[PDB]
């Protein structure tokens, strides 16, 4: 379960999905899917599917 960074800014089109911007830190990282992974929000504690091609593990 590993945390990553922001790498792209991602706008969630859905309710399951999370929003994030550049920089954001997205923790406990679950490898739900190979292009998917659900996680949560570092800044505010909200979990959802976010898509890996957005954000690069660690910092």
């Amino acid at each position: 379960a590993p945390w990553a960074t922001a790498e792209y800014d991602y706008d969630a089109a859905e309710d399951n999905e999370l929003t994030f911007v550049e920089n954001d830190k997205i923790i406990n990282i679950e490898f739900v899917d190979d292009d998917w992974w659900l996680g949560e929000l570092e800044k505010d504690g909200s979990k959802g599917l976010f898509p890996s091609n957005y954000v690069s593990l660690g910092n």
